[PDB]
């Protein structure tokens, strides 16, 4: 009964594509490129080496390229009606059949679930997701006899290897299991095997896995009460806003198996209603992921994340095209496709190409957005505040743990200007798929530096990470949204609280992106209110990007670089300079990508200002030599940090003109600093430009009227904040 | 009798321009932009503040902007026939006339020749060069009475201030004097003042200046027996190849007054034959300067040079347009104009716009080139070796001292790939015109770091700079070309010697850019042959750009960073790691801008390999935290360093594919290491690819036959080198 192909590329799709070839430029260009890639590999032959290497090494790269080429050859066979591509697929599949059944477990031992073709079952699963698509395309070209042998001695044993033989890999809520479930489900759908389809959807019953079983990034295999299978992987790690809890770098990775297996289920098993599952979260999550990119389309490096990953990736070409075709045909997705400059060679890519040709493209709007975390949207979140035409972007992370890849980074932020990183989230310590750096795998310093709180722009207490850097503790906690109000494009405000990172301490951080008279550009206002039951040492880092220009405080320069501390990331920071404040406001300015920036922060006489540089205890040169300024406030119980980050002026080494190189801040002052209310007065240097932000800290209700006095003058407003011009 | 304007913009030119407006896009676009700029400044008014500041500060930037705006207003008045612009010029000139005569010497005391409007006479001279052009454009609009007052009480006193009152600035062979001579000459030409015209052409007679006196950059004010004036500044600091001895960054700066005053002389005094002077060197020098830029048009940072200065600068818009119009109408210059995207608003810019419109543009060929230094071309030189379509670029500097801005780095080199710096020349320590960095002026670390030999990719002996870093010694010496042969695009070789940098030591450095079977790309071969009369410590730095990927040697990582040494630049290097070689070849690889690089060097077992980081003894953060690898060879008399720099493969954080990340070098071996002959065998990993470079070291004659034995085998060739495939 079942047609082949039908999962991704459909029979009707092949006919529609063939009818339009030559009149769909983005598709035609992709077809030419892919045909040339596959033809070159056909010329080189068929290589299925005995597996040996980690990522970047020959056997890994060869088996990886093979799965990409097989899927490409499958669609070429169908679209071009050229059996040279079917013959290549047949010959490669049979060469695999000749070796796979006799392979040992992969000789590399790092993985908690060692693969056969690859060092880990994740990559064997990648292979089967792609190869299942190729098999769907050549199914009718093969004889019944050929299909029987491939299914019996290659595909069914492979599907069992990555599932029932490795339930620790397969049966989780984790990107690994999403790939595993998709691999088993895709091949099950092609073969019409109900057992495998059910195993894909609902996982393995009674897996026998014990308590506290972990993998290699610090994460539990199983979580009490959680289901397994594809549907569990949709329900648990996505919020109702389509935010994937591992963060955008890993959301990017998981989007491929999520949307490909969803597409396959939609086409073969429409009764599953997979695109309606969890209030249509998979389709929504594509928009959400695109919103988590900077002006150049590069995903914000939250949690474990390599900088440079972007919506130009193959996963986002796939996700955009599937979301366009199977969703509500959102014309904003077509502008992303135009930027990508390629489409999938299937029904969905054709739909995108036709939408573009018909003049339907609309610009993808990059907006201020509140995203919830947790399956029910009640476990913190992530906020993005954007000014104007994506002119300045603040990312505030008040999220849940994020599973294994999560960082100890409650209430951290990062700042960008038109695709230039200004205040960074470090990302991972890993050179992804570069064999020369620890086999392309996570490095020691991912744990010892990149995950630690001191590596982030957030509060560190007593040189200890949030939750003492203990995964099992952090996994039980999330920061809490206090309020989000981005309605005023000139004054956008978000506020969140964290009281479990350091038991006995309450952190309440409010961030605002504010455009006001006296300043060339919007600035960031950062209020970090700290309450505690004991005198502590508080560190507040700012990991700036660029060349130091000026300070308004003196600092000493040591004759030798010593580490800042001994543990929890401090062992990776060199102490490059130590400043003492000259007064109530301390300022650091720098130049980055032709623009000046100034950090102004409210300082006390006994504060220390630490210039630091990353790179201590880094024997393999695994860390970047980036700099930071850390405010250290010793022997302090309750305190409120108040900072402004300005962007101003410009420099060019062509014109050699320096323009507006100084700050426009005259003064920032806490006018009220209580548990119930915080008030910050901001004075610009030009003319009578004064503004006041007042925060109500213990009642978020939008209709609650507040009455306070500052210097014998009454201020009245409704809701959790007011920003007023002081005349 | 004399028409006005006539120096730069001519009356015939105004008519020709007016006739073509609307049909010359590059010109029309420039006119629109400049009109908007000037109209905005007219709206803001006329501000001539009491001078106070250094560069980047208000009074400097305001008086600087004024001279640019006055020249722009002059050409707008003429082109648009709109007295709005003439009135602005008149009013600003008279506001200047009201204040200039009563000014004190500029209150800042740094300059050896303090200005009146600016901290230095150089900038007062900039002002007069530009304002003379504006005066030429409004000369007939003003009354005789107005002109008489401006000439008597503004222009003539100004011209004397920057010349006869400051002969130490005016009467040199120096970019300062080129600007000063042009300033006096330009105003002299507008006024028809023969005395000033003669003072511009031939300098001050009997200047009385001290010989051996130094400027504030460490170089001599006046050279014994040397002429002064504009013609001397053409003859002396340019070689017969059009290479300006101060280096490309300063050549760029001087190109404006050279070509502007030459144009004025050509138009007003054609009998001078200024464009024929020194065998037409000024026109040639424009091509030479363009050839001294990387693939993005950025000038190589040789000697004092800020990175990022490029042929998009105003000086190169000017130089290109004048060279096109008054030279042989070289169509290659039109492609540079198209890249610049603007032209001068005058006869020369019209000529360029019309050439572009008529389809005459041809691409500017970026070639391998040998450039001599010294007035007669016999004081060393600079060699640029380029592979393919500007695919890899090696810059080898065997030059003379370079006057005050020259660095102590005989035989240094730098390496670029398609506009990406791979091995750097540091450039200057100065943030040009940024007030926050020492008033935008040369920093202490320009002398203590940037000029020193240890900052360069060349030999350092006993932790001492070339010539002991003494100008009075270095200025008397230059390296000597041995041979240059770039005729074979696959195998380009240059060789030079230096025996005075370290008296008693002979340095003979041969560099080659070689494409051969077994390697993806051309590589650089570096042979640094050293002969001495004593056992020395030799350091050879490689200041690489990028992220360290792998080494084939172990190295220790200290718990504290200590400076590498105490003096001569070593005080600015942190010792980050110390390796000992594992064998005869040591290797370091890195990743920069998506490409891998490997340095392989021939090591002895007692060598030290030092990982260093710039930034010690840098209390103001004036230096970049760039890294290097230094080969240290102690207690050694004669030795020959042999290194290869490979470019291979690629990485993308979008695809996450690492390709060809390992070196293709199997072995490099010194097969013969004598004073008379050097032979280096290169083995690629592909076992059948072996090559041999043989150098004859004591006879450069191209027809001299050589017969030598290596491992019992005779080799015969003619000329100073042979590169042969070993079968
Ligand atoms: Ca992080
Ligand atoms: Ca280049
Ligand atoms: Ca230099
Ligand atoms: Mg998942
Ligand atoms: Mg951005
Ligand atoms: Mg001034
Ligand atoms: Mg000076």
């Amino acid at each position: 009964a079942q047609e082949h192909p039908s999962l991704i590329l459909t029979k009707a799709g092949v006919e529609k594509i063939r009818a339009e070839l030559g009149n769909i430029p983005i598709f035609d260009a992709t077809l030419e490129k892919v045909k040339a890639e596959v033809d070159a590999e056909i010329a080189l032959g068929i290589d299925t080496p005995l597996p040996k290497d980690y990522s970047g090494g020959y056997t890994h790269e060869r088996h990886k390229r093979n799965f990409f080429i097989l899927q490409k050859a499958g669609v070429l066979y169908q679209i071009l009606n050229d059996e040279k591509y079917a013959l290549y697929i047949k010959d490669m599949l049979f060469q695999y059949e000749g070796m796979y059944k006799d392979l040992p477990v992969h000789p590399q031992t790092r993985s908690y679930a060692r693969g056969k073709l690859f060092w880990q079952c994740l990559n064997d699963s990648n292979w089967l997701v792609y190869v299942s698509q190729a098999y769907d395309c050549v199914y009718d070209y093969l004889s019944k006899k050929e299909r029987k042998q491939l299914e019996k001695n290659l595909f069914r044993p492979f599907a069992d290897y990555i599932s029932i033989e490795n339930p620790q890999f397969y049966n989780r809520v984790h990107n690994h299991s999403t790939w595993g479930n998709a691999a088993v489900g895709m091949i099950g759908l092609v073969m019409g095997d109900e057992e495998l389809i059910q195993r894909a959807l609902y996982g393995i019953e009674d897996d026998g896995l014990p308590i506290g079983a972990k993998d290699n990034d610090g994460g539990f295999i199983k979580v009490e009460g959680q289901k397994a299978g594809f549907l569990a992987n949709i329900d648990e790690p996505f919020s109702p806003d389509g935010y994937y809890t591992e963060g955008p770098y890993y959301q990017r990775y998981a989007m491929y198996p999520f949307l490909i297996f969803a597409e396959a289920l939609h086409n073969v098993r429409p009764q599953q209603k997979i695109f309606e599952h969890k209030d249509g979260v998979l389709l929504k999550s594509v928009n959400t992921l695109l919103s988590l990119s900077d002006a150049d389309g590069e995903f914000f490096p939250l949690n474990d994340a390599q900088k440079g990953m972007s919506y130009h990736s193959r996963e986002l070409v796939t996700a955009v095209d599937i979301a366009y075709h199977y969703g509500n045909h959102n014309p904003q997705l077509l502008s992303i496709a135009e930027e990508q400059g390629q489409v999938l060679l299937d029904d969905s890519g054709l739909a995108v190409a036709l939408g573009i040709r018909e003049g339907k493209s609309e610009d993808f709007q990059k907006k201020s957005i509140k995203l919830s975390d947790g399956a029910n949207g009640d476990q913190g979140g992530v906020a993005i505040l954007r000014y104007g035409n994506e002119a300045m972007t603040l990312v505030y992370k008040y999220a849940a743990q994020g599973l294994s890849h999560g960082h100890y980074d409650k209430l951290s932020f990062s700042l960008y200007e038109k695709g230039t990183e200004i205040l960074q989230d470090y990302g991972l310590a890993r050179f992804v798929n570069i064999e020369q750096k620890g086999g392309g795998n996570y490095l020691k310093e991912n744990t010892t530096w990149a995950k630690q709180t001191i590596a982030h722009n957030t509060l560190v207490q007593n040189e200890t990470s949030h939750f003492e850097g203990k995964y099992e503790v952090g996994s039980q906690h999330h920061s809490e949204l206090y309020f989000f109000d981005a309605s005023n494009p000139e004054v956008q405000v978000v506020s969140a609280k964290e009281q479990n990172a350091y038991p006995g301490t309450e952190m309440h951080r409010t961030m605002a992106l504010i455009k006001t008279d006296g300043f060339e550009k919007p600035f960031v206002l950062d209020i970090l209110r700290v309450g505690s039951n004991a005198a502590n040492q508080y560190d507040l880092p700012f990991y700036f990007k660029g060349q130091v220009m000026q300070t308004n405080f003196d600092f000493t320069t040591p004759k030798s670089l010593e580490p800042l501390g001994s543990d929890n990331g401090y062992q990776h920071l060199w102490s490059e300079g130590l400043g003492q404040p000259k007064g109530d406001n301390s300022q650091l300015s720098w130049l980055e990508n032709g623009r000046f920036y100034t950090l102004t922060t409210a300082t006390n006489n006994d504060d220390e200002l630490h210039f630091v540089r990353i790179g201590a205890n880094d024997p393999e040169f695994n860390l970047r030599r980036d700099a930071g300024l850390i405010i250290r406030r010793k022997n302090t119980k309750n305190t409120t940090f108040v900072s402004i980050l300005e962007s101003h002026g410009h420099y060019s080494p062509v014109s050699e003109f320096s323009v507006n190189a100084n700050s426009s801040i005259s003064k920032i002052e806490l006018m009220l600093d209580t548990k119930e209310y915080t008030a910050v007065l901001i004075d610009a240097k030009s003319n009578t430009e004064q503004t006041l932000l007042i925060l109500a800290n213990e009642n978020k209700n939008v209709n609650k009227e507040h009455i306070i006095e500052i210097k014998g003058k009454e201020y009245r407003w409704t809701g959790p904040y007011q920003f007023i011009k002081i005349n």
